[PDB]
């Protein structure tokens, strides 16, 4: 298992528009292209990141491409967050890919917001940060995905993901 399998697990594949939990125009693995409520809107954001004239459907190796340069992004994000970064440094590969999850789904912003929680991480304490990280909105709102994140940060290990 890996960020990419757990990613595509947690965000699933869709090649047309659709509307993500929070209602936002949504395409391929989880790549949300705006949060405006017009589908031209997102079609031109659409096309726009494909490169191509869509009309709303694209295909299962393009929802691959903006799903790498995603995952590079989040990455590349908390590597230069200053919150971020100290706590990414501090974990073991496992919990990595946790916190990169969460990026992903919440932005870099979002997650360095959960100031209790990170540093609870960052001094290893376990069940300690799982409680906290309970919460929050995000676990209300996306319960079974914030469960897999959550044993997956309470444990180092995948088994929420197998
Ligand atoms: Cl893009
Ligand atoms: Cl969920």
């Amino acid at each position: 298992m890996n960020i990419f399998e757990m990613l595509r697990i947690d965000e699933g594949l869709r090649l047309k528009i659709y509307k993500d939990t929070e209602g936002y125009y949504t395409i391929g693995i989880g790549h949300l292209l705006t949060k405006s409520p017009s589908l031209n809107a997102a079609k031109s954001e659409l096309d726009k990141a494909i490169g191509r004239n869509t009309n709303g459907v694209i295909t299962k190796d393009e929802a691959e491409k903006l799903f790498n340069q995603d995952v590079d992004a989040a990455v590349r994000g908390i590597l230069r967050n200053a919150k971020l970064k100290p706590v990414y440094d501090s974990l073991d590969a496992v919990r990595r890919a946790a916190l990169i999850n969460m990026v992903f789904q919440m932005g870099e912003t979002g997650v360095a917001g959960f100031t209790n929680s990170l540093a609870m991480l960052q001094a290893k304490r376990w069940d300690e940060a799982a409680v906290n990280l309970a919460k929050s909105r995000w676990y209300n709102q996306t319960p079974n995905r914030a469960k897999r994140v959550i044993t997956t940060f309470r444990t180092g290990t995948w088994d929420a993901y197998k």
